[PDB]
């Protein structure tokens, strides 16, 4: 339960949040007790590589704010040859712990945070940054809100569920639509459309091979179902875009 100091402000850690691959998140509070969530990153292991995706991550995050709420705030930040800290918004929980933990979503929750996670994917876009790994532990509810976190840039510590099948061939901003997608799925039948294969190899054959029909049960919203057809479409041409996805009746009718 040490102290940190960021850019002449002292901050004393109440509790760490998450650990993970030389990073870490902490509960912080300033002089007045206010809350904070500080992220230290331990760069004494990191190479040039890693070190630009960090460098890239941090610009971007920065320059985003103004721009869009649904982008977690970052108060302040410091960068030094041994370390990384990050002082940021601190939030609730993150979308992963969250859906786990939930029993049954309501409707009117789904439709709420699919629009934040809409909002959040398209401010990104915008700006030019494709994610490519999208999956609920990117999202934080904050203020009543869904918040992207991480912009998938930086290497970060579920499994390949989200994977889209370009990336799978691959060895676009319509590979955001199919990860958005799966996310929404589960929220509406309360698994994934590859989570009965447990087989990794297995499963990765199943996302790109075509033919290969995934389940839409019927249910009582049917703008709902059509989303769900949409964005899980192994050709890129054929699938959604997310600003069509915005003006689907799903989202703008009540
Ligand atoms: N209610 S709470 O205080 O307990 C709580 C719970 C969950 C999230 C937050 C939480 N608040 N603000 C956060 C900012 C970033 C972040 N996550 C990462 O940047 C990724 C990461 C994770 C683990 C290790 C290394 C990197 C989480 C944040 C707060």
């Amino acid at each position: 339960n040490e102290c940190i100091s960021v850019k002449g402000r002292i901050y004393s850690i109440l509790k760490q949040i998450g650990s993970g691959g030389s990073s870490k998140v902490f509960q912080v509070l300033n002089e007045k007790k206010q809350i904070y969530a500080i992220k230290y990153v331990n760069l004494e292991e990191a190479d040039n590589q890693t070190l630009d995706s960090y460098r890239n991550e941090i610009a971007y995050l920065n320059k985003l704010q103004q721009h869009s709420d649904k982008i977690i705030r970052l108060y302040d930040y410091e960068i030094t040859d041994q370390y990384i800290y990050m002082v940021m918004e601190c939030g609730n929980i993150d979308l992963n712990s969250w859906l786990k933990k939930k029993k049954s979503i309501d409707p009117w929750e789904r439709k709420s945070y699919w629009k934040n996670m809409l909002e959040a994917v398209h401010t990104i876009h915008q700006h030019g940054i494709v994610h490519s790994d999208l999956k609920p532990a990117n999202f934080l509810i904050v203020d009543g809100m869904l918040k992207l976190i991480d912009f998938g840039i930086a290497n970060q510590m579920g499994t390949v569920n989200y994977m889209p099948p370009e990336a799978i061939k691959d060895m676009s901003p319509k590979s955001d639509v199919w990860s958005l997608g799966c996310i929404l799925y589960y929220m509406t039948y309360g698994k994934t459309p590859f989570q009965q294969i447990i087989n990794q190899i297995s499963k990765l054959h199943a996302i790109i091979d075509p033919n290969h029909e995934i389940e839409f049960p019927d249910i009582p919203e049917k703008d709902l179902q059509d989303v769900l057809k949409c964005c899980l479409k192994r050709d890129p041409k054929q699938r959604i875009s997310i600003p069509e996805l915005l003006a689907h009746p799903y989202v703008q009718i009540q």
